[PDB]
């Protein structure tokens, strides 16, 4: 793989070839891509949707925004290193190192707007609609990967959709640059085969059936490595992956301290190893309150792990440029020891806190049911029912159930419930 | 002082004496006690008013029923076994007079049952909210009209003292309310003083009074025929506890403590991690450890601790209970038993972090408001429709509420005091129109 192929300006339809010395530095092809995403209608609508729980506690939003951050860190970084291992990538082609900053910044912070209301819960409660629930039906007019899609949806996959998404009028959906759908990839194959390799890139999928071919054209442009089709992950992937990593496993462990779910002993307890170096011990004594003292410990503990996280991706990287690493960056941390530990409270008592278990339960009824009604109102475009259901919830079959799944997966964890009780009548 | 006094059977209104030796032992007049106030109204009101955390649907809540049910369980447990062995200490109580010890833990239970029958909704901010309300309030108007002791019963308004008026209220074709034995009211009563002189020392039965102006004939009746010892000699009345009324302190004492402790850690408000860090002098020598680490669920682990102490402390309060009966008889014991325990500074340290953590916590301190707002507007209510009973809105306050200058505003009190969370925030809410 070639650094000056894998940073390509490239976006969809476009007839010519756009060359990085060519650039209005003002108006940088990768960060025009952070700019569209700010802007537009999904992103807007991860306002409304919730990371884990239902006070202050992280949205998606906020979430996402926090996961642009680091990226940027992560891709400046790594930028400034990679364009001294490699001159020519500037003296001839003109790339700075804002440009991988740019890059993944704008890849993290599209990285969850494809997921539905519900978090995970939801994106399970979806695949279980068709597996189980009124969706099994379409399973013998399906192809195995497209079924394979729909009782595995995944808001990765249909994070690429969002992005991507033609319609009249607006040809390529938001047309970023193919370095940054690049690097929002993580897993780049369909559905099928599932799970090939016990590779976190294998873990999932990255792309529906009804976005292979965009997502072939994008590989291509990059010249990613060939590895059913599946592909070596853009190396700019692990960053993106590597500042959710930590994003989500400090930042959750702060939320649950904060909402009262863990005694905030455990903070310090777990968290002194990634910041012993460098915490002020008189600065620390002095704060009067949790919320400070854990939120001076996440951010000595996210710098800890953003150098890390530097250091890991540049011992390997000629291992990722040939598709040959093993792991995520996380996973090579010397920390991961203490990230277990916490990801492990989390779990108990964050994710598995009562009012998350009901949160989640709810939610799959929520989404089956106005899965179904979507369903039947396709099925039977002829009732009066199914006439009334088609001007509130939506005004191939394939494609129109992975549109089904994904316009219920736009909306808000409140729009969801509103639209749902007026189906039952609340 | 003499126990055959202090064991008195007489109701409110006898004319002849209640010899102990005569009585049914099926129909105990101590016994007849408990099972009046398991079917009373104002004992079965307890059910729906919070002891301490605010009730809700999603957690069990101790609610002033089920605090009081357990503070007279671990009351009977404490007369009986001090019944005992004041028995065998004084063998002519029950060889001439016919005692037997069961009679004694039917006396601290039925006391204990009762001990907070009159105490209003929302806590000790009940009790904040009405004298504040005569002491600042619209209430403070008839200052001028009242006694120094009438008007501070209404500005150091003690649901103790309410509890005494609750269990021997007399209305028509009811007279003496309950009419416990005097025995009875004697233990219920931990506080034997009037409104005034306020704390005239350390005593802890001095914190307090116990008995409204309204109710001092009544006590003075009482107190003449138990034979307690007088502890004033001026126009302000004063006597020493009677000795049961120590036990019943102690078994509210001992319940409130550990069982605080069990509700905080079951409802998430006091971390588990602590639970074994604050009961372990508690519980160090009976706890089976393989037992408790075999216990599966928290609500399991927290019980088997609960009963544990509970154990420990019953146990020590009958052995100091007994170390100082001569000091409790002659009205010279200055404290609390709990206070005595080898155990205070344990004791001290989970009613601190109770406190802390529950107490403190945001869903009491917000309980704690509203119940203010509540409850003086409850008060304002009736007392405006109290002084122009002829206006149409005061007649539907009337109606809605409750269909002497002192005796009706002490009368008020007890109303609003012996609502239940519910009615009173239902009755708040529609006089502000929701
Ligand atoms: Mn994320
Ligand atoms: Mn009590």
């Amino acid at each position: 793989a070639n650094w000056e192929h894998l940073l390509s300006l490239k976006r969809q339809g476009d007839t010519a070839k756009r060359l990085r010395i060519e650039q209005d530095d003002t108006r940088l092809g990768f960060e025009v891509d952070y700019d569209a995403i700010i802007f537009s209608a999904p992103f807007r609508s991860l306002q409304d949707k919730t990371q884990v729980i239902p006070d202050f506690v992280h949205t998606r939003l906020t979430h996402s925004l926090e996961v642009s951050v680091v990226g940027r860190s992560l891709g400046r970084m790594v930028g400034k290193k990679l364009l001294e291992k490699y001159p020519h990538l500037e003296q001839v082609y003109g790339y700075k190192f804002n440009d991988f900053g740019a890059i993944v910044a704008a890849a993290a912070l599209a990285h969850d707007i494809g997921n539905p209301p519900f978090g995970h819960s939801g994106e399970k409660a979806i695949g279980e609609f068709f597996k189980n629930g009124y969706g099994k039906r379409y399973k013998d007019s399906l192809t195995a990967k497209e079924y394979q899609d729909l009782i595995k949806f995944e808001g990765n996959a249909n994070g690429f959709k969002v992005l991507s998404q033609s319609k009249p009028g607006a040809q390529g959906g938001l047309r970023l640059s193919y370095a940054t759908l690049g690097a929002f990839m993580k897993y780049p194959k369909e559905s099928l085969p599932h799970k090939p390799s016990d590779h976190i890139a294998d873990k999932k999928y990255g792309f529906f059936q009804s976005e292979r071919a965009l997502f072939e054209d994008v590989a291509q442009e990059l010249g990613l490595l060939k590895r059913d089709v599946s592909w070596s992950r853009h190396p700019l992937a692990y960053l993106v992956e590597a500042a959710d990593d930590i994003c989500y496993t400090i930042i959750d462990f702060e939320d649950g301290i904060n909402l009262g779910l863990i005694p905030e002993e455990y903070a310090l307890e777990y968290m002194v190893k990634l910041v012993g170096q460098t915490i002020d011990r008189n600065k620390y004594n002095a704060l009067q309150e949790t919320s400070d003292r854990v939120s001076y410990l996440r951010a000595l503990a996210i710098g800890t792990l953003i150098n890390e996280s530097v250091d890991t991706f540049m011992k390997y990287e000629e291992e990722i440029l040939a598709g040959t690493f093993d792991q995520s960056l996380i996973d090579k941390s010397n920390y991961q020891a203490q990230i277990t530990d916490i990801i492990n409270l989390s779990i108990e008592r964050i994710y598995n806190s009562r009012e998350v278990i009901e949160k989640e339960i709810a939610g799959y009824e929520i989404l089956s049911t106005l899965l179904e009604a979507r369903c039947r109102a396709l099925d039977n475009n002829d009732t009066h029912y199914n006439q009334l259901i088609q001007q509130l919830l939506a005004p191939s079959l394939y494609e129109n159930l992975i549109q089904i799944c994904a316009e219920v997966s736009t909306m808000t964890d409140g729009k969801a419930l509103r639209n749902y009780k007026k189906i039952k009548g609340l």
